[PDB]
């Protein structure tokens, strides 16, 4: 009835609360499918995975792949513009991206909902004729030496590559992922490759369709996705292509009983602990990897971490399978070192064994099964909408593994106990198989080795063997026990009656001294979930540096209390978050509304009646003090970004501030503050969900009566409710500050331009300038000027006030960045008048579908409320108000706005930089306007000191 099409599979299976629909289809050219249907989606989105990825690299070009990944984009047959696709997103309110793993490489894109098939078809030319343009991979291969530099500095990549070289070095494992322009550019040349040749041949060689999933989800009816995807995609070329695998291990007892030591860029302290295991990615309907994996990484009573945490040896533990590739895995279990425990590894690892030894000596345990069986049942059940991006993005990657049917499933649904398979995994976490790394500044100077790629130091030993006798010797020990019964998997999950008296946004059902209480009945998602939502106004949590680092660490210590009790509930999917504020503390509670007053009563108790055990904290504050400590080793980006805070902000303690105030911390000093900072609060609490009117009040009043109770809490008084002011900057102003990043040789840029405060007028004329200005500014300064892989432009919001930002981090020096993003500047004066009256009004759609786009899930609706809540905004409507307004602008409300706060002459043109600059220092092109010359902010305080503070905004 159909040549096009091989196989129409079934009804794939999905949770009876997906409105959605779904069919599954292989094509002709052996492509597998699936569409997804949806006939209320804002955007529509669509995504490609093929089975190949860096492992497939050719030897004498790393990081081919993930290079021809970027190249995808830059340009079609068909559709030749250098950037066609990305413009004709941003154009359509879509955006999209791409990685690159060692097996696959998977590409994804969301538009609105009326332009999925303009986008498909850009987007179907990838994998069919492609150009890689002479001109574009030159100027490309930047973007990748930038991600990599990027990544150089930053030790959880550092450790990912430094295994991949200590495995068998022949086996396609041990490669370089990412590329740099030594492997991608300047070696090619050297060997006399030429590189868009390269690019063709792979591409050709692999991306076959035979190793292709697509993703399509769409308003359309399935039947109309089904011939969209067959036109588009019967004509990608079958080469058949037999499918990579890996069946033999990169680790091969050449590699094991291993020990490495290494230097670490961060003042951390971890040690991680491997063995390799075959692949069990088959066994995936029993899941004994999940298992042993659910065991190991326990942390309740009993648990293996318990133990090592109560000798003060490791903080937090993580533990279970990781993927490898087809043909291996890994079992991992890492933990981070105190003090103590970097002197008792031995310990630490002989107590995993004697862990170990307990699971074995217990056997397999069916009932830990049927648990671990109804948490993921009720999971997938009850599991929240995606936004279709991810969701495409990844089925994609799943289609490759499961059935079509099963797809939706295969990640959730366990299906058979097995004994066997459990107790086979379980023979191979021995200590024969061990590989052990320690991760410690204190192995400065000791290292004798060199990890060529990212330059990271190192030792390498072998295990006495007295020591790995001594580790197969192990005994039980009877502090180690299995998890009981998980008290806190619900049971009960009926939807409550939508009441008579419900609205469709928050209502502001209590406003004592004590409280504010916004809540809103789910009129949306219908699932047993609910959202508390609790601000706690202190002014004494921000008071000074020192009371700052209380405020922090009091929080931690509770955390670190509770954590036994709650991480029960967190697999139970009922899970809390709890940190501190510049105005107090925060902590929200998600997840199966049915037990969740039990475990917020027990957190406003232990929060309100706590005590401080000294040993933990003497720990907490040392991690807290590297922690402090490490920020000198963050991107240069998010340092610019942090000075530009610590600018514009009223008040604000440096991390310098935090870190001297620290050693004054005793514990007698702590168990003063708390009783304090509880004494006066107010509390402000959005209650979101499945649960009703009287629910939410008596949940909000238990939360103030725990208080009273226990911390005899009373009222603030209106008037310390101090929110905090924005800087205001002068008229033709020009600021710069200026640091050096000490660890990174990238350098960094934030340019501000402050315009106004918050109004619907003034939010939206950004808004629309941001969003003309959003693609061109990607575009203009890394597609064609190359001037990093960072480069970020869009509105900034704080204090109520609002500017545009530029972000970028770069190898050319900040002076620099400037004069080419002021360059940039006049280049859309241009464009703007140039532009059609119609390609006008696109852009006003785009950011109009974009402003409207519904949430999906409870938590993200959840998420816009406390934002107007905690901005004392209150604008519940916001969205539909500035929308309105939006569409009534025209080409000349945008041009005389830019030419009043924005052009490099204009009359209230508002403007502070921040140059952080790289370890190391102190045309093709249009052009740049000659600058003012800048004030240099050359202390923070004799700054904001010297200039007037705004507003804050006003509410409803
Ligand atoms: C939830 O059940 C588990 O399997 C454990 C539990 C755990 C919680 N805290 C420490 N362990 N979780 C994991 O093992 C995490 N895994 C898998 C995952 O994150 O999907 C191991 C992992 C994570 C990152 C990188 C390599 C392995
Ligand atoms: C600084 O700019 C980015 O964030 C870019 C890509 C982007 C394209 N259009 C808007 N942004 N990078 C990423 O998002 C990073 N990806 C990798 C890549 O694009 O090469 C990281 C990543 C890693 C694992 C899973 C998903 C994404
Ligand atoms: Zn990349």
């Amino acid at each position: 009835n159909n040549p096009a099409i091989k196989r129409i599979g079934n009804h794939i299976t999905k949770s009876p609360e997906d409105k959605r629909e779904y069919r599954g289809l292989e094509l002709a050219n052996g492509i597998k499918v699936l569409l997804i249907s949806d006939p209320t989606t804002d955007k529509s989105s669509a995504a490609l995975d093929v089975h190949i990825g860096s492992l497939s690299d050719p030897p004498n070009i790393a990081g081919l792949s993930h290079f021809l990944e970027h190249m995808l984009f830059l340009g079609t047959k068909k559709y030749p513009k250098e950037n066609e696709y990305s413009q004709f997103l941003s154009e359509h309110a879509g955006s999209s991206n791409a990685f690159t793993s060692g097996e696959h490489t998977n590409y994804y894109f969301d538009v609105s909902h009326e332009h999925l098939e303009g986008a498909l078809d850009r987007f179907a030319q990838f994998f069919l004729s492609p150009l890689f343009d002479e001109s574009a991979k030159d100027r490309e291969v930047n973007a990748v030496d930038s991600e990599h530099e990027k990544n150089v500095m930053n030790d959880a990549w550092r450790l990912f590559q430094l295994e991949k070289a200590t495995g068998n070095p022949k086996h396609p494992f041990s490669k370089f992922g990412t590329g740099n322009k030594y492997t991608l550019e300047t070696r090619p040349n050297q060997e006399g490759i030429d590189v868009r040749q390269e690019l063709l041949k792979f591409h050709s060689a692999y991306y076959s369709s035979n190793l292709m999933a697509v993703v399509v989800l769409g308003r359309e009816s399935l039947d109309d996705l089904t011939n969209l995807v067959v036109k588009l995609f019967s004509e990608v070329e079958n080469k058949n292509v037999p499918l990579p695998e890996f069946p033999e291990h990169p680790f091969q007892e050449e590699h094991l009983k291993q020990l490495y030591k290494i230097v670490p860029i961060k003042d951390i302290r971890n040690l991680y602990v491997t063995f390799p295991i075959p692949d069990l990615q088959k066994y995936y309907k029993s899941n004994p990897g999940h298992y042993l994996g659910h065991l190991i990484g326990h942390e309740g009573p009993g648990s293996l971490l318990s133990e090592l945490k109560s000798k003060g040896w490791v903080n937090t533990l993580v533990g279970g399978q990781k993927e490898g590739a087809r043909g291996f895995m890994f079992f991992i279990i890492n933990v981070d070192l105190t003090e103590e425990g970097l002197l008792h590894v031995e310990d630490i690892i002989l107590h995993m064994f004697q862990y170990i030894q307990k699971l074995r000596a217990e056997g397999p345990q069916e009932w830990v099964f049927q648990e671990l069986k109804d948490l993921n049942a009720v999971a997938f059940r009850f599991k929240d909408k995606e936004r279709p991006r991810g969701y495409t993005s990844k089925i994609a990657g799943i289609l490759h593994y499961y059935p079509l049917e099963e797809v939706l499933t295969a990640e959730y649904l366990l299906e058979e106990f097995r004994p066997d398979l459990i107790e086979m995994v379980l023979d191979k976490l021995r200590p024969e198989n061990v590989r052990v790394a320690i991760v410690s500044k204190s192995f400065e100077g000791k290292t004798d080795r060199t990890e060529e790629w990212y330059g990271t130091q190192y030792k390498q030993e072998a295990i006495p063997d007295e020591v790995i006798k001594k580790w197969q010797n192990a005994d039980l020990n009877g502090k180690f026990k299995l998890p009981t019964k998980n008290e806190f998997i619900p049971t009960n999950f009926e939807i409550l009656p939508l009441e008579k008296e419900a609205t469709p946004y928050p209502a502001l059902i209590k406003d004592t001294a004590m409280s504010k209480l916004w809540f809103k009945q789910d009129d949306k998602f219908f699932l047993p979930k609910a959202n508390l939502n609790f601000e706690f106004f202190s002014p004494f949590a921000y008071v000074d540096p020192l009371h700052s680092n209380m405020a922090y660490l009091y929080l931690e210590l509770l955390k670190d209390s509770l954590n036994e009790y709650a991480y029960a509930a967190e697999l139970a999917g009922l899970s809390y978050d709890l940190q501190n504020t510049i105005y107090g503390m925060y902590l929200s509670v998600k997840g199966y509304n049915d037990k969740q007053p039990i475990l917020l009563k027990k957190i406003i108790e232990k929060m309100a009646t706590f005590e401080i055990d000294e040993k933990r904290f003497e720990i907490i504050k040392e991690a807290y003090m590297r922690s402090l400590n490490n920020f000198r080793a963050e991107q240069p980006h998010q340092h610019a970004m942090y000075y530009l805070r610590l600018l514009m902000t009223e008040v604000a303690w440096t991390k310098d501030e935090l870190k001297e105030a620290l050693d004054d911390v005793t514990l007698p000093r702590l168990k003063a503050f708390i009783p304090q900072l509880l004494s006066r609060l107010h509390i402000e609490a959005l209650l979101h969900g499945n649960i009703t009117k009287q629910a939410a009040l008596g949940i909000m009043q238990m939360v103030e009566d725990t208080l009273i109770e226990h911390a005899h809490t009373k009222p603030l008084l209106p008037s310390q409710l101090v929110r905090y002011r924005e800087v205001q900057l002068p008229d033709r102003g020009w600021f710069v500050y200026q640091q050096r990043n000490e660890v990174h040789n990238n350098s960094g840029i934030e340019i501000y331009y402050q315009t106004d405060m918050q109004s619907t007028s003034e939010n939206m004329f950004l808004e629309l300038f941001a969003q003309i200005i959003s693609e061109p500014a990607f575009n203009t300064l890394r597609t064609k000027e190359q001037l990093g892989y960072i480069v970020f432009s869009g509105p900034r919001r704080a204090n109520g006030i609002q500017g545009l930002r530029f972000i970028i981090q770069s190898e050319k020096p900040p002076h620099y960045l400037e004069s080419r993003v002021e360059a940039f500047l006049i280049t859309m004066e241009k464009s703007i008048e140039d532009m059609t009256e119609e390609a006008f009004q696109k852009h006003i759609q785009a950011l109009a579908i974009r402003r409207l786009d519904k949430p999906k899930k409870l938590s993200a609706e959840s998420a816009k409320y406390w934002g107007e809540i905690i901005s004392q905004q209150y604008n519940f409507d916001r969205d539909n108000t500035e929308v309105a307004y939006l569409k009534t602008l025209t080409k000349e409300d945008i041009i005389k706005f830019y030419k009043e706060m924005l052009a490099v002459d204009a009359p209230r043109r508002h403007k502070v930089s921040v140059h952080v600059l790289a370890r190391e220092m102190d045309i093709n092109l249009s052009q740049a306007p000659a600058l003012p010359q800048p004030e240099v902010i050359q202390n923070m305080t004799e700054f904001k000191r010297g200039l007037p503070l705004f507003p804050l905004v006003k509410p409803h």
